[PDB]
């Protein structure tokens, strides 16, 4: 419950949560929403908690603290995961000022539709006395992931509060990265930027070249979700900076949908071709209809090469695949190389409406694979072929 | 088991099944897979079953007559779960010579792969004598569903083997349709026309004329899916043709996707606006998210108009109505109108897309409704009074 | 939103909702909950809403009248679904009275931990002036469903306000029950009675028989969720006497679980043999896996007789058999018989544990069926005759 | 495809495959089935695959040998996943002989129906020349996992087919375990031998012993599910025995299920406490109704301790734990503690009932918590000290 000194996590874990913007972001191993208590001369309050625990976190925090005593409120970021409880707060402590950006007040009041509250406008290198010698300074940081979202710097304590950013949905009841499982954290580290941070990138590098050029000591960084990162905390830092330079692995992942298990074979087929062409290829396979949909996002981020598949269903592609297209349209992949796939069984047409979108999506297309209803041997010949010269093509320097 | 005289079922029930066509229409009552048998001085016999039930189908076709003793085999349809259990039969007796359309060799070829079979293309009037003064009369319906199905009539006995059409998926022990549930087998019937028959509507009206016109008597209708036809048999056909009319009741179907409930506020919004102006109407609320898509689209082949809703996520639509849409897109509704709307957080876009693509699938396009994050409460008297408009716009004659 | 007279329906539709109590009870067509303003020289508020509405709720009833206005406030049931949004209201109106049981002060607090509100215990015939002539008069009902459970007249209109009982789980935008679609509505009423009530239906026909003695009109009865009984309103109080005495069908449910699909060979033979035995009995099967819990209960509820199917797995039943046996055993079913059955590889011993358990639960034993590993040709014409057997056995008189 | 000299994989890859015995043990990365073929002088057939695999399977051995160029087939186990496809072949040389335990003769006939098939008993230290220099010894495993299955060790080549033992299912498209990923791979046979081996875990060490003590070299484990063992093949063996020995590390494991969150706020409480109180515990909290199923029992495997939580529902447990209960009876863990937990509402009684069943399943029993409706903030104080309490009694030495 305490971070460092007078800082004091009040937040809120979640062990049962599993989905998250509707269902668009599954999270198997649950989350956690970090808010933090600031004490010195001045009380200041980080943000606060989902709206779903609104009732616990008020509580929560009068046990901690006499409400009146909170001097200020500090909203990086206006999502109901991280503001849902600001009403519930607000109406104990009206008149309390809060802080925020410009774009955060719109959002803020388009969620709690309460104009008159004490808004305090910041920006890049404001700073906010809390005593002690010690002061706040604010980063904005616009789409990132949010027009609204910023950080917030605490002087002396060397601790970067940054919200959503270097967070992950992993719940645990220790709150430091040097006390939970490893592998489990940086899986669902990754599995969080290749979901929702993938199409700002290229906000990413500036981003943070920009902060450490202000030469502040980081000796911790507190994120909104999960762990507190205290032990070499550049750690997650470096990361993002990898994964935001268009990243990609020696991988190649295939996903597909099919009413009869046709474009199933063909799938297994081309992966034999390219397992057995390039030992070096680590090689996914994914039907759309009983997988875990950020689970393929995922492994398409680490991937350098994506084959997609789809059958014809009334002159159209599958809902499924359709679906997951405008999805990847959205997240905006970049620097990766693509080929469409699929059976049909007479006049087809949805391979190469497949193609076309993937294109938009701004893959780099290779040739497609076609077959005519259960492909035979000499077809699956065809298909492992498909395979080899995919993975000829794709193939990185010796 | 025996359906009427000489002709026995020899069918599959099939209680546990959900999921056809992958999952695109799922079953919640389980299915059943007809075959019919035959015998007179001619044994033949009527499709196959769902090739997971291959084994138990020639099993119990040897405790009903000795494989040798099959004379011929009529095969109106090659889809799996009618002819899946061909190959397993024919490496029994593979000199038996196949009766199907041009069309249903190329597609039983595309499935068994094997060519050498005895086939016998059969056109429209074409008959097999069978002895005792009867015969089988076939009638091509190619896109009903299939460019090679086709319907068989049995002389002297009036039997109408149509297999999927006039079928319906719902697992009963008894076999006609005087015996089951009314309410659950008319339910049936109309979400199967709904989800797989619509985009061929404009083939059936003339395709029931043409058959009519061979002035044939029709005691019974024996599909490939669910009960018999026995009592009142015109029955189901009279409900084809109106269905088939570009179909449309006094209804109003809204669906759409959320992050944060915001577009949802505005659907129930929407909804309250509509059952307040128009009481004739009924209303029906549905998240793609967390509903049966079946169900969704029998509602909107129900329904003489549609709201279809989502938010903007990365400039784009949400992909499960990108793919619901994809999906209308093929069905080919007609005569329907429809109306987008959703909630958006600062540059929006989805609204639009979404309208000019309901527009592409055939829909008649009304004004958009679009709110910016949460709907207040001034918000939500423009969604409730855009209900009221819709449904003034909409209304049926007095 | 009028009822009648100057009776307002200040409720909340929930189309979203699928979990109840958990995921205990699924409920396929959303909800709905009913809260009711009465105004007349009293300003009484009946109930609230479900806990997640609790903010729309609030704001809805400002829009309808002034909070402070509200002189009394009447707690029928302090279950979430209807008391949840009674603390957000009481902090703005503190000192209003509440009108409840003994036991639903306790349950009240329990849940809200404001032992300070006003509380004002009310017995059967307590009766409450709200001028004009009309009064409150109060029916206590225990156990119906729970201890805090009681029921509202109104004097004059003639208005019951009844709660859960006489309620259903079917959304729409239609208040009264002659307006919304009569077969949907008595296939939620008969759900929800079998999986909620009828643990107690012994306690329903005294119950109701003295309400009845009160000799009071009932022009309408207003649940807490659904419509509101207004045309011909006793139709659903005939229903509860009729479900109340140990209801039954002539019907037989069959339900099991199986591994390797044995048991399901096992469980469609004895459907078989009965459904050719004896035509009046309707059958059903389902696989506890791939089913719908809840309407496998309702089915029991209305059956004369169940066949439960297991496999033995580590010396012991299967998980989700064993856990619907629990809950059973909990809803204990009066007056029906039952039969147990499955398969095993070599020592077993899981079909006589369950047949013990079935006993327990309070259904009369008949014989067990039991084969070992796949049942060949003999074994299931065993089973089919342990179908026909059963029949026989079961079979109501001519 | 080649794994050694003259052994080759004739297997089959399943990347969509979720669901093994029903729905009892669901594969989150799909699975494989081996099958070898060994060509010295004698050709020697090892396993097939699954049932759903068993026409590619035949038609692929015919593109790698003629059927009839089989001389011996070997079945080491006769379940689905591995005997499934020796029908389909049988069919085509029906007089080659098979070897097999002496049991495996009564699982093959119970699930294929043909006692006319050469079968030949085999007992451990049996051999079976196959030319070359080279011969196979059985070494017969009843109970692990069936009592039917058994090992070959092929001479020369040093391999031992061990089928189920050492496998997992992880479908991949490389063969050898140091092809693989580590982590993933680990986690997947750590997953299978606490879901399906832990009940058997008393035969395991007495058996690795007894096959050590044949002092035969041991270059490669070929299992039948997933990557052969080629580098460092001891390895997967040392994790057996440390797995075998009443297996636990320093980790806490809470489940429950809950109708309105009560039992979860306790849960949460507990958890807290815990943490609070021994930083070396892990700890991890899962409800039943929202989480997966075997993950919740690898824990429990990995666990000292466990407590499980339930409400009362009808005077008895709720389903999902009785069912849950039920399954660890039957996987009976070992040397470990346990304690039960629950909210109520009026009787209770579940909290009880829930305590004595974990108890007879072989747990050491600790003091129960109990709570009524919501736990307020001093049944909240209550149930951290619980976890406090029982994590300094379960405390590992210093
Ligand atoms: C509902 C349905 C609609 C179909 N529509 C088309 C179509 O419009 N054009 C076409 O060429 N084939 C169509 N087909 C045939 C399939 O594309 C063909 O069977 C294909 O081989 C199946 O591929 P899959 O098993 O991988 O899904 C349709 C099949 C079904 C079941
Ligand atoms: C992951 C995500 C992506 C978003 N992308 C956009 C966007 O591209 N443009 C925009 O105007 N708003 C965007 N938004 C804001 C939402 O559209 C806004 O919050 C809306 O009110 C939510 O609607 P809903 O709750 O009905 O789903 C995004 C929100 C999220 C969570
Ligand atoms: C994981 C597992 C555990 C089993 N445990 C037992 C057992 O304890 N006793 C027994 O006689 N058979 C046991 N069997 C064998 C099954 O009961 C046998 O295969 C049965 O025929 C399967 O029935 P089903 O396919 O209907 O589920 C077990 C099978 C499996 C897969
Ligand atoms: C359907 C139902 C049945 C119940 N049955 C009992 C009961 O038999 N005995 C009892 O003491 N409480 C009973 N209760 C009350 C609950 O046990 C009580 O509300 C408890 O605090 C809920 O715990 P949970 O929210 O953790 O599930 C029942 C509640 C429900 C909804
Ligand atoms: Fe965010
Ligand atoms: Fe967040
Ligand atoms: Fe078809
Ligand atoms: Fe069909
Ligand atoms: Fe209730
Ligand atoms: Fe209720
Ligand atoms: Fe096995
Ligand atoms: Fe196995």
């Amino acid at each position: 419950i305490v971070v460092k000194n007078n800082i004091h996590w009040v937040g809120q874990r979640d062990w049962e949560v599993r989905d998250f913007h509707g269902t668009e972001y599954k999270t198997l191993r649950g989350s956690s929403y970090n808010s933090y208590l600031i004490r010195e001369e001045k009380n200041v309050l980080i943000d606060t908690v989902d709206h779903k625990f609104s009732r616990e976190f008020v509580q929560n925090l009068r046990n901690e603290i006499d409400l009146a005593d909170i001097d200020y409120i500090v909203i990086n970021h206006a999502e109901e995961d991280h503001a849902g409880a600001l009403t519930e707060l607000m109406a104990q402590i009206p008149d309390t000022p809060i802080y925020c950006t410009a774009n955060a007040i719109d959002s803020i009041n388009g969620h709690h539709h309460h104009p008159e509250w004490n808004f305090n406008v910041v920006k890049t290198g404001d700073t906010l006395d809390i005593g002690n010698g010690k002061q706040l300074i604010f980063v904005e940081t616009p789409m990132l992931h949010w027009p609204d979202s910023m950080m917030t710097y605490l002087t002396g304590d060397a601790v970067l509060f940054s919200n959503d950013a270097f967070g992950q949905h992993y719940c645990d009841e220790h709150l430091f990265n040097d006390e939970v499982d490893q592998t489990e954290l940086f899986e669902q580290c990754q599995r969080y930027y290749a979901n929702i941070l993938t199409p700002f990138s290229r906000l990413v590098t500036p981003k943070i070249t920009e902060i450490l050029g202000f030469n502040l000591p980081v000796d911790m960084i507190a994120t909104s979700h999960g762990v507190v990162w205290r032990d070499n905390p550049t750690q997650i830092v470096e990361l993002y900076l990898k994964w935001a330079a268009d990243y990609q692995e020696d991988r190649i992942t295939i996903f597909y949908d099919t009413m009869s298990n046709n474009t199933r074979m063909m799938a297994d087929a081309i992966a034999q071709g390219i397992a057995e062409t390039d030992p070096r290829v680590a090689v996914k396979i994914f039907n759309v209809a009983r997988s875990d949909k950020n689970e393929i996002l995922t492994n398409v981020f680490r991937s350098k090469g994506v084959l997609v598949g789809t059958s014809t269903m009334n002159n159209v592609m599958m809902p499924k695949i359709a679906g997951l297209v405008e999805e990847m349209t959205g997240l905006r992949f970049r620097n990766k190389r693509a080929s469409a796939f699929g059976s049909h069984g007479w006049s087809g047409g949805a391979v190469d409406r497949l193609s076309t979108r993937l294109q938009d999506a701004g893959f780099e297309m290779s040739l497609s694979l076609k077959a005519k209803w259960r492909p035979d041997q000499d077809a699956l010949k065809l298909c492992r072929e498909h395979g080899r010269e995919i993975a000829r093509q794709w193939a990185l320097a010796p």
